[PDB]
């Protein structure tokens, strides 16, 4: 504390030093020989140093994140933790807190995947009660960490919406109106729905009829016409 290190502590500080200044072949070859000599010269080092790295392999390790998530999910429910993840996400990209937050949310995503959750379980956990909230950046980001892509995220929202293109579009647009919207990602979700219909080869007239038939606040006559026009001009 104010005093000398144990043999174990001292050797650990050496190995760390060597791994932090990183570097250089000729230096490596000599330093590793020296370290080896120290490890073998007595019989009470290998076990303890091994255990030390086992419990903490390096400065980027996240060894116990799953246990933490298990504790938290168990204590505060899937909905509790979804809410906390969505709400405490720092808005500042340079936030000192973003790392911690990414660890927590990534730990929850992994835990859920490993328990066998579906896309639907994830969206359901995220659900606030307002469709538009799915496309809010803080929510959409988490969702993407859970289902691994924008394609799967959009698709999961669509399916959670009973696969209703009108509900989906309404949500995307309303979202676009929102104050901190990420218009590029929203543009991408919109494009995604259109592309779903194109891929399945819908004629524009059938697209229009589909939008109408599926009628959560609905789409305006002008909205339906605008969507149909886009479909017609862009996605054949």
């Amino acid at each position: 504390w104010p005093f000398g290190p144990s043999a174990v502590e001292a050797l650990i500080e050496t190995i760390d030093r060597h791994g932090r200044v990183s570097l250089n072949d000729e230096a490596k070859m000599k330093k590793v020989v020296r370290t080896w000599k120290k490890l073998i010269e007595r019989d009470d080092l290998i076990g303890e140093i091994g255990k030390h790295y086992f419990e903490a392999p390096g400065p980027l390790h996240d060894t116990y994140d799953e246990a933490l998530a298990t504790r938290l999910v168990t204590t505060y429910s899937d909905r509790g933790v979804a809410r906390a993840i969505l709400h405490t996400r720092p808005s500042d990209p340079l936030s000192k807190k973003a790392g911690q937050a990414h660890r927590l949310e990534e730990a929850v995503a992994s835990l859920w995947k490993g328990r066998g959750y579906t896309s639907d379980n994830v969206v359901s956990s995220i659900a606030t009660g307002h469709d538009v909230d799915f496309f809010a950046p803080t929510a959409f980001t988490f969702l993407v960490k859970c289902v691994e892509s924008e394609d799967d995220a959009n698709n999961a929202i669509f399916e959670y919406f009973g696969s209703n293109p009108s509900r989906y579009f309404s949500a995307v647009l309303h979202a676009m109106e929102k104050p901190d919207a990420d218009s590029r990602v929203l543009e991408s979700s919109k494009k995604w729905m259109f592309q779903c219909y194109a891929q399945k080869q819908f004629p524009t007239p059938v697209f229009e009829r589909t939008l109408a038939a599926y009628q959560y606040e609905k789409l305006s006559l002008s909205q339906i016409e605008e969507l149909v026009e886009e479909y017609s001009r862009i996605y054949s």
